[PDB]
């Protein structure tokens, strides 16, 4: 299933729709995990907020503005945190003649306008806002409370919102512990995607560590910093894989364990995101690599091993567990699709 590792799109129906960790069990069966990265359109008649139009006073306590230095595909980010704004006044910043998404025909003029002026005209990033826009009777993908096994743990299972404008950007990185992560678009203009497949990780790392030596000799897993910025021409020269995908207004996007990605905001817009499990992330949170120098998200994975992995546990708290991860096999949960 899916030996190209490409971005698969998904349209459930109703029924499909209604229980997330079995859907997430169907991508995986089809293969939908090798590309690191997936899109889930919602049926039609799904919507998780009526209106969009009460959050103007909503405070977004730490905005970022993103320096960006670098040349010929390779980049470097740095964020400066402003003082709280309102959405009101970064609609009204994202806006403006200054920050504006430039005119455009196609994608690909959009994208060679953006890796051509990324370190021109700083702009601000509404990251990692504390909140849902979720309301309370939706059950359904409520990204606030999804009911995955990552709920054991108990800030790694709360959502958080991003309020985008043109050219703000995410860095190459993976989740905190190669969880999963769930992104979805509420309002606004596009949010471009680009990702390596899991089964490449390590060849875009070792590419990484070429690149920024310095910052790989001071940190073990210096990507996590997310603030690498390395463009697909980049990427296409020195033979790393690695597809791309335009998630749009009302769409989903799944990444993956040890799943990278990277992207950019084409304008004012509004994305919800969270973290979340699977049995098949367990063996990544054991051999997850983490940030050395910064004191990190690191979830202890004791309980996790001790419930799904009882005849193990032992081993793998003596450390003699060598369990080799096939990227390319589904979570257990896609048995019944298979
Ligand atoms: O659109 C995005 N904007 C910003 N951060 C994104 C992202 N992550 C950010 C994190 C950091 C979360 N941390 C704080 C916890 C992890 N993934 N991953 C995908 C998409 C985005
Ligand atoms: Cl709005
Ligand atoms: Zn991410
Ligand atoms: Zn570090």
């Amino acid at each position: 299933l899916n030996p190209s590792a490409r971005i698969m799109t998904f349209y459930p129906t109703m029924e499909e729709f209604r229980n997330f960790s079995r859907y997430i069990a169907y991508i995986e069966s089809q293969g939908a995990h090798r590309a690191g990265l997936a899109k889930v359109v919602p049926p039609k008649e799904w919507k998780p907020r009526a209106s969009y139009d009460d959050i103007d006073d909503l405070v977004i306590p730490a905005p970022i503005q993103q320096l960006v230095t670098g040349q010929s595909g390779l980049f470097t980010q740095y964020n400066i945190q402003k003082k709280a704004m309102t959405v009101r006044e970064f609609r009204k910043i994202a806006n403006s003649d200054k920050y504006c998404t430039p005119r455009y025909s196609e994608f690909e003029e959009l994208e060679r306008k953006y890796w051509k002026n990324l370190t021109f005209n700083p702009p601000i990033y509404g990251a990692d806002v504390n909140g849902t826009l979720y309301e309370k009777h939706v059950d359904e993908w409520n990204i606030g409370r999804l009911r995955t096994i990552l709920d054991l743990v108990e800030g790694v299972n709360t959502p958080y919102l991003y309020f985008g404008m043109w050219k703000t950007s995410f860095a190459w990185h993976t989740e905190d512990m190669d969880l999963y992560s769930i992104n979805y678009l509420h309002f606004g203009e596009p949010k471009s995607w680009y990702s390596v497949p899991p089964e490449h990780g390590k060849r875009l790392e070792r590419l990484a560590k070429g690149f920024f030596p310095g910052s790989a000799q001071s940190c073990e897993a210096f990507l996590r910093h997310k603030m690498t910025l390395i463009s697909p021409l980049m990427l296409k020269k020195y033979g790393i894989p690695f597809d791309k995908v335009t998630q749009e207004a009302g769409e989903f996007m799944i990444t993956f364990p040890y799943g990278y990605h990277a992207g950019f905001n084409h304008g004012f817009n509004c994305a919800e995101s969270t973290n979340f499990a699977t049995r098949r992330w367990i063996e990544y949170g054991k051999q997850a690599v983490l940030c050395s120098c910064r004191k990190m998200v690191k979830i202890s994975m004791d309980v996790f091993v001790r419930k799904f992995q009882p005849e193990r546990y032992k081993l793998w708290k003596a450390g003699k567990d060598n369990t080799v991860i096939d990227h390319t096999l589904p979570t257990p949960e896609a048995a019944e699709f298979l």
